[PDB]
């Protein structure tokens, strides 16, 4: 049933309900001519939504924000940009200018400005050591410490126990390194264990990129990154 990349075509989102409140938005796009799949969140905040992740571009983000309100029917009042990445903050301008206050952490902000990427609005703080958290509506966000990037964010939806990586984690298909540009390879793996022990009882772990798992896609992530550290 969870999407993949021959469902949609590029421009095109599907949104995948995964628990009471809580679904994944899945896009697509194209890079040196092989087509990616790029998850993001949307959880339930009373009659309003959030959103965790812009959907990978200009026109994916105004197409999210189109089936949102053909699929969901509730206005998406704040968006989250887990790093400074485009599949992440690409679209926060389209996000901005329908009314959405965007938020990230400073050092997001302060990257994504330096690689000439879109800024969100607000600055997340209490995000800035490796190991904590904060609550921001129906989610926690967990800063682990670096990983797939410095900034990189997680976010956990305690009513569900849903716990989205973005890209500090890695799906199972995925045998090798993705982008590292930009990674702490040798911090990685550390990060990934204060995700294990902050989120023990996670049910439902969703990468970056690609099917949801189990707690199982830890491991799966350190083996792959210590094995690309020992390249
Ligand atoms: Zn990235
Ligand atoms: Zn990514």
């Amino acid at each position: 049933e969870y999407p993949t990349v021959s469902e949609i075509p590029v421009g095109e989102v599907r949104l995948y309900q995964i628990a009471d409140g809580v679904w994944s938005h899945i896009a697509t796009q194209s890079f040196d001519g092989a087509v990616y799949p790029s998850n993001g969140l949307i959880v339930r905040d009373g009659d309003e939504l959030l959103l965790i992740d812009t959907a990978w571009g200009a026109k994916n983000t105004a197409a999210l924000l189109a089936e949102i309100e053909k699929q969901i029917g509730l206005p998406v009042t704040r968006a989250v940009s887990t790093h400074f990445h485009d599949d992440r903050v690409g679209g926060v301008d389209v996000l901005r200018a329908a009314g959405v206050a965007t938020y990230a952490s400073p050092s997001t902000r302060r990257l994504a400005e330096v690689e000439g990427n879109e800024i969100p609005t607000h600055s997340l703080e209490g995000l800035s050591s490796s190991g904590d958290a904060v609550r921001f509506g129906p989610v926690e966000l967990f800063y682990p410490g670096a990983a797939h990037s410095t900034d990189n964010l997680v976010v956990y939806v305690p009513s569900a126990s849903v716990l989205y990586g973005g890209c500090a984690i890695y799906e199972l298909s995925r045998t090798s390194a993705g982008n590292v540009a930009d990674a702490d390879l040798a911090e990685w793996p550390t990060s990934i264990e204060r995700i294990q022990q902050h989120y023990p009882e996670a049910q439902f772990v969703i990468p970056g990129h690609g099917l949801p798992g189990g707690l199982d896609l830890l491991k799966h992530t350190t083996n792959v990154v210590k094995a690309h550290t020992n390249r």
